[PDB]
């Protein structure tokens, strides 16, 4: 059988590498995977256009096709395969891009009493001023007309909050403005399953959003993951019968057939755990560090999903733990620095290495990107999969190498 993997770092590197352990697969295919993927599958050089990978595809033979970063299905390319009878794990355009508006999230935590951060959104001021006096301080003020993270703000007075939505609100005649709630509690990531009628949770992770140690400086795509977070089953249930559950029963409500991974951000409040963001895909690196831990047949498990046949099947997990640490070019997120000559040794028993960014300009491996490596650790306790990752990361010849050293203190402390 032929697989397809879509994406170009450690996440899709992690799912090639998973693939493979079925028997059923006899080729696979990165596209555009990474130098590193190289010794998994045969590297397709996508510009991507997805029509043309569908056709590419359908000319190659390809029976099922995973896809690993997002913009591929908001941008449709479940929507394309199927037209050319392909099987794609992954949920439609039009699926994905509801499953993710900040809008739907709402009219769940409307309709479903969904347990989300409250906030609520402005564009004349007097009205956003009296909303911070109802949720409080801290809190968060966005410059909504800026859909991305800057010009947010951490407000800790209303003195300075007011200073924010009012600074937005008097730039020329700008417009926009959002006051969200500020929670308490660690944060935690609850990736799950899902063909439109049944939902599995995979085991909990954490991510480490952070670029710096101490959960400081600026926001990253996640600067590394262990996997299984310590979380109460009340919790975890209350999680798929308030979050998951809904969000299945709220998603068929707008008339679409959701079929695949559901990312599901969360903070862990005393009040309970409560949803920050929901995505479409396996978060990256959260999938690094959950793959080596799952039992089941990746390309098994995927067809259940994308044929819809979900409800008989059981996630099985290995008795142990994994962490994944991020080796970024140091530049990154901003202004990453490419090039960096890099060698990689094998690693020893125990320690997982999947690429996120690298390249070959000949004979020699080179950092291509912002997150250029992964480091896995491999344990049957945290702390072992900690050790043996933190142990390898000074071996790999990556000089001038970000990457975080507390990556799992939060979780080691329970």
């Amino acid at each position: 059988m032929k697989v397809l993997v879509v994406g170009s770092g450690g996440r899709e590197h992690a799912l090639l590498w998973k693939a493979a352990q079925s028997p059923r697969v006899k080729r696979l295919y990165a596209a555009p995977g990474n130098a590193g993927m190289e010794a998994l599958a045969e590297l397709v050089p996508w510009n991507g256009d997805v029509e043309a990978l569908a056709d590419w595809a359908l000319a190659e033979g390809i029976d099922l096709t995973l896809v690993g970063p997002e913009a591929p299905l908001v941008e449709g390319i479940a929507d394309a395969f199927q037209a050319r009878g392909l099987l794609l794990f992954g949920p439609t355009q039009k699926a994905a891009m509801i499953e993710g508006s900040k809008a739907f999230a709402k009219g769940l935590m409307e309709r479903y009493g969904i347990p989300t951060a409250r906030y609520r959104v402005f564009r004349e001021p007097l009205e956003a001023l009296a909303y911070l006096e109802e949720v409080g301080v801290p809190v968060v003020v966005k410059d909504s007309g800026l859909a991305a993270g800057k010009g947010v703000t951490v407000a800790f007075d209303l003195h300075q909050a007011k200073q924010a939505v009012a600074n937005i609100l008097n730039r020329a005649e700008g417009g926009e403005v959002v006051v969200e709630e500020y929670l308490e509690g660690e944060e935690a990531t609850v990736l799950a399953l899902t063909d439109g009628e049944t939902i599995l949770p995979l085991l909990p992770s954490q991510d480490h959003k952070r670029l710096l140690d101490g959960d400081q400086g600026p926001m990253t795509g996640g600067m590394g993951a262990v996997a299984p977070y310590p979380m109460d089953e009340a919790t975890l249930r209350r999680v798929e019968e308030e979050i998951l559950g809904p969000l299945v029963r709220g998603l068929r409500a707008e008339g679409v057939v959701y079929r695949g991974v559901v990312y599901a951000g969360l903070m862990l409040t005393r009040e309970g755990p409560k949803v920050l963001e929901f995505n479409a895909r396996f978060g990256d690196p959260e999938a690094q560090a959950l793959l080596p831990l799952l039992e089941n047949d990746l390309v098994e498990l995927a067809l259940r999903v994308a044929e819809g046949r979900l409800a008989g099947t059981r996630l099985s997990w290995k008795e142990g733990a994994a962490a994944c640490v991020v080796l970024a070019a140091p530049g990154y997120p901003e202004s990453p620095r490419k090039g960096i000559p890099l060698h990689v040794p094998e690693p020893p028993e125990g320690v997982l290495v999947f690429h996120a960014g690298t390249r070959r300009e000949g004979g020699r491996l080179v950092s291509a990107g912002g997150r250029v490596l992964n480091v896995v650790g491999l344990g049957r306790d945290l702390k072992e999969a900690l050790e043996r990752a933190y142990a390898y990361i000074p071996q790999v010849g990556f000089p001038g190498a970000v990457y975080r050293r507390d990556i799992g203190r939060r979780a080691l402390a329970r």
